[PDB]
């Protein structure tokens, strides 16, 4: 229908929306329509439920009533506190993610994690040395891992003046954060401090609240997320370029299909390993299947793509539709971004919905809890449940639409530097020559308010045509992949300068740099280029964009990008427009404080113009043309 | 006047409400009226703003529209997540408070805190030995302090299996918490995990969410709060019984009046010291003042009262009225429960409003930031500001409405045990013999929804009449004090059994045990009684009540009491009634899980009946026949 066509740009999404219609299954778009119009105070941010003197709403009434909350707080404070707690929730998602990796590395170092290993010993020794572990180059690997675990845990404590990985940022940027009171000190400490500041009668100054929101977000980007990324590479391997495929057509009628969903590779890597064990494969063959087929959703999907080349079935708004194919024999979830509607949709089929984390509980799910000491045994058990469920698939309701689209994944910073010959000199040369005018990270989600992937795809296409290389993470990965942008032959979609550089290196014009925690790789790349050139991150020809964001996590990434000096575009506004002062600080005031600001623009072509304009202005201050 | 009499039971409040109305000053009661009726969804908890797929509201309609959020979350999940973040904000308040005490003790141990010292060396050595410091009885005090600092900081890290002070709880309770997954592990860690669990698509099971809310609150009561109480006693002295006074009449027309407000004695103790320096007093005399008079508000007032006998001007809803006397020359604020309306009310007079914490910023305040290394110099500057403001005081606008009333304060557990002769045996014997039926801690706030202190005082009177001894903390202290119940002669208002015990010890029937963090003293006392008798806390004839609560901190206290086995009454419901399942768990289901539950009851006589009924049942669980 016209409604279905308006919900997504993709053929596979349309086919499943028609099928969900015929089967009477409601989707995220139907619930979004039920929640429109939204509450006007909630959307503006001018409501507070932080104590039971309230709840309070701030209105503009002719009688002048409801200008203040019961405690006396005005719209500036109420909006800034709501936004601070919103950012803290996003930082906490990445923080707990990093913490789980520390605990997994510790279990490996203690010999208490069967099936887990140090997959990248060289990176372990390099990271440990960088952070100050003595004799990291020569001591037994597990001893070095134990000392690296201690350093990472200290960043989740309360005794540091600055996070360990902050040393990567250029000195000028660290000096600025120190003057501003933005230096992140402890990953959990800043989240806790934000929750204290936002209690009634604590922080009642919108500027101070926004400064701490920046500090809390920096504790994610340079702490929780960066620890998460670097330890994931140590446990599961540093990504290198590899071929794979994307879209609902990666599911196979002839195989047992297991979709992995959520964020943490500690689970999805062990599910993949279980499906490769000979006795498990034989059980699938006895059931009538040709093979076992693992396919990724969302960030845990990105993790398996980066390190194992596992095909990705879809991003956020495809998740329900992947079930509607009728071919999902099990969905294995850990935590974050897993819509609870998936439990009810899975119950419309034979599909098993399996939870694995004590943090990600879903009423009605089959819970098989996974920890380092038992993952090998439990993941074997979960794959066996998938195989059993396959025997009851209803073949009449199977509709796998579309043929999969080829992609190239695996662009860690290590992989980029290797393609360049071991130094950033050829990339710097390309930027100085104007062949590559700048870089934009396009990150984040889908949102049913925006036709799915329409802005993600349009923005990526516009930027590469203007010789701006795109670094893609998170759910943008699937959009760029389905648009044919993630392969070396996509150099033909870029402008003449970027196409030539890509062809000379053999890489695509859009580089998949990983999951949402892997936005930390973009910070590390920026820091390296700034330190190499002797400038600040706020001087580099860079930008960031989340055209279709929805999550608290995406807002935390955008805040840490801005506070690190990267101009950051959002397709939709956070719930802050009820305060002109908070809004003006996010869109304009921060520009002169931290060197960058937020932009809000729902037209992806106009967003391309704004990101390009910031890049051009930064090129001028480096003394470059174009 | 009938409206004014409806707002408070107290003459001093009545007098200042009349003065405020005559002067056009808006109070918390006026703003509460403007915010009534409240938003129905906010009040019920059936609204969510945790992502920009929303905001979402949940209705209960026969057609089933707006039954779910855009992500699919139902009322049970939305309500439980909202209550979880509510609890996390309260735990965070106490956590940051405890953290600041660690940092101050560290500064003393390093020799970098002029004017601070270890005031109670004997308690330092006992606490350090209790928590495992080697040779705590003989090593240099600064070495012992440094080792205790390290233990406390490790509780603010991510490597423990259980908080250090949790060892005080009886083994049976520790075993239950461990099996339930409720054991608190790290003070900041549990807060961060709550914020992770409540992100879209993480924890989507209301039972799981409430269990982690209990774990988060327990990390406060046995962690942040207990650390704060024990280190405050080490740095500033263990409280011992002493007489003082209460009400607005503690302000003096002929003196420079400095009100300390907020929570942290690290500031208020140094303000007090500054007012005693000879040169500062000479400056006050040069201005025409007879004295410099410090008086307390809210929790920091409680702290100075407990350790220094400093008179208390009022509790939460008295704070605006204290400025309306016209005699407040400065308000010196740190953080928490400081209504921002105080800045505007101060600007109606000569009063200086001074902020001292980087966490407690108020737009328009005079900021003089205080840290251990500079407090001596900065507090002197703050007192000079107050003296200058005194020279600007308009005598025509002064109305100090009452004469103060005597109270006894200082009942730390050390003081109680000393009064009992060194052991708890005389108290246990009185309970066994039925002279004291049980104990109730009455804790927490005021709330403009309830006539001020009406339920606090009526519940206190009802309980002592039934031979139930009351332990009072927080803003209830001022209520019981103004009612005349904090003195030994108030035994005449108790039942025959309690009166006889009180008279035999020379103590009041209502024992002031300190500020809100000092509810940790009640946990310690319950744990000692249960350990001595060989039972659980959930077997003791104890209860807790906050008849007039408002804050996230009060909800966290109630939750940690319930989770520790103490039945807890609340005068008003949290914003949870939109979920019958969450409400039933809070009020009934938790009884099976943790051995105690919440009660919600606005009639304080009925609340007394309910607390007494739990006490009767616990006496039967102990086999008592008296
Ligand atoms: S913190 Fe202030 S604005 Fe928020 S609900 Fe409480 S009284 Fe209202
Ligand atoms: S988390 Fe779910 S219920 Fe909450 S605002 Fe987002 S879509 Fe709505
Ligand atoms: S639902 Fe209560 S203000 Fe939006
Ligand atoms: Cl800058
Ligand atoms: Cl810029
Ligand atoms: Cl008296
Ligand atoms: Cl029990
Ligand atoms: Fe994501
Ligand atoms: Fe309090
Ligand atoms: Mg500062
Ligand atoms: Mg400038
Ligand atoms: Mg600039």
């Amino acid at each position: 229908s016209k409604t279905i066509r308006s919900r997504s740009i993709w053929d596979d999404a349309h086919a499943m929306l028609e099928k969900a219609k015929a089967e009477g299954i409601s989707t995220v778009w139907d619930r979004a329509a039920e929640q429109t119009p939204a509450c006007k105070f909630c959307e503006l941010g001018t409501t507070c439920r932080n104590c039971i003197m309230g709840p309070c709403r701030i209105a503009n009434r002719k009688d002048g009533k409801m200008r203040l909350g019961v405690c006396g707080a005005d719209a500036d404070v109420i909006v800034a506190r709501n936004f601070g707690r919103f950012i803290a929730g996003g930082a906490a998602g990445h923080s707990d993610h990093g913490r789980d990796l520390i605990e997994t590395l510790e279990a490996v170092a203690e010999g208490k994690a069967p099936g887990y290993t140090i997959r990248d010993v060289a990176k372990l020794r390099r990271i440990a040395a960088e952070l100050g572990v003595a004799d990291a180059a020569t001591r037994p690997a597990h001893d070095v891992a134990a000392d690296l675990v201690t350093i990472c845990y200290n960043d989740f404590g309360s005794r540091r003046n600055a996070l360990a990985f902050l040393a990567r940022a250029p000195q000028v940027r660290r000096d600025l954060w120190q003057r501003l009171g933005m230096t992140p000190r402890g990953v959990d400490r800043e989240i806790a401090e934000m929750m204290h500041r936002t209690h009634m009668g604590c922080d009642n100054d919108h500027t101070s609240l926004l400064v701490h929101a920046a500090r809390t977000a920096l504790a994610d980007g340079w702490g929780g997320s960066m620890i998460g990324t670097e330890l994931s590479d140590i446990l599961f391997g540093t990504p290198r370029p590899r071929q794979s495929t994307v879209n609902l057509g990666v599911l196979r009628k002839d195989a047992v299909n297991i979709l992995v969903h959520g964020h943490n590779p500690v689970v999805s890597e062990m599910i993949l390993a279980a499906t490769r064990e000979p006795a498990v494969r034989q059980a699938a063959q006895d059931a009538g299947a040709a093979d076992i087929n693992v396919a990724g959703l969302c960030c845990t999907g990105n993790e398996l793509l980066m390190r194992q080349g596992i095909p990705m079935a879809g991003n956020h708004l495809m998740t329900e539709l992947a079930i509607v194919t009728g071919a999902a024999d099990a969905i294995v979830a850990d935590y974050q971004c897993i819509m609870p509607s998936l439990v009810q949709i899975a119950a419309c089929y034979h599909t098993r919905f399996v939870t694995t984390s004590p943090k990600g509980r879903f009423t009605g799910a089959t819970h098989v809890e996974v920890h380092p000491h038992n993952a090998q045994e439990r993941c074997r058990e979960i794959v066996m449940l998938a195989i059993d469920a396959y025997t009851r698939r209803d073949p009449a309701r199977v509709d796998i639409p579309s043929q999969p689209v080829s992609i190239m994944s695996g662009f860690s910073n290590e992989a980029i530097l290797e393609a360049l010959g071991g130094t950033p000199k050829p990339l710097i040369d390309a930027v100085v020559a104007g062949q590559i005018r700048g870089f934009v990270g396009i990150v984040g989600c889908n949102n049913p308010k925006i036709r799915q992937d329409s802005a993600n795809v349009t923005l990526t296409r516009e930027l590469i045509r203007r010789d701006i290389m795109v670094l893609a993470t998170g759910c943008v990965t699937t959009a760029a992949g389905k648009a044919g942008l993630l392969v070396p032959e996509a150099a033909s979609k870029a402008g003449e300068g970027l196409a030539a550089v890509c062809r000379s290196l053999g890489v695509p014009p859009v580089l998949h740099m990983g999951s949402c925690v892997d936005n930390s790789r973009i910070l590390q790349l920026c820091a390296l280029l700034a330190t190499t050139l002797g400038v600040d991150i706020s001087d580099l020809p860079v930008g960031a964009s989340s055209p279709e964001w929805y999550s608290e996590k995406a807002a935390a990434i955008a805040m840490y990008a801005v506070a690190s000096g990267i101009p950051t575009h959002l397709g939709l506004p956070p719930n802050i427009l009820g305060s002109e002062n908070v809004t003006a600080m996010a869109l304009h005031g921060l520009q002169d404080v931290v060197g960058a600001a937020f932009m809000v623009e729902p037209d992806p072509v106009k967003a391309a113009d704004m990101l390009e304009a910031h890049i051009v202005a930064r090129r001028a201050r480096l003394g470059l043309t174009s």
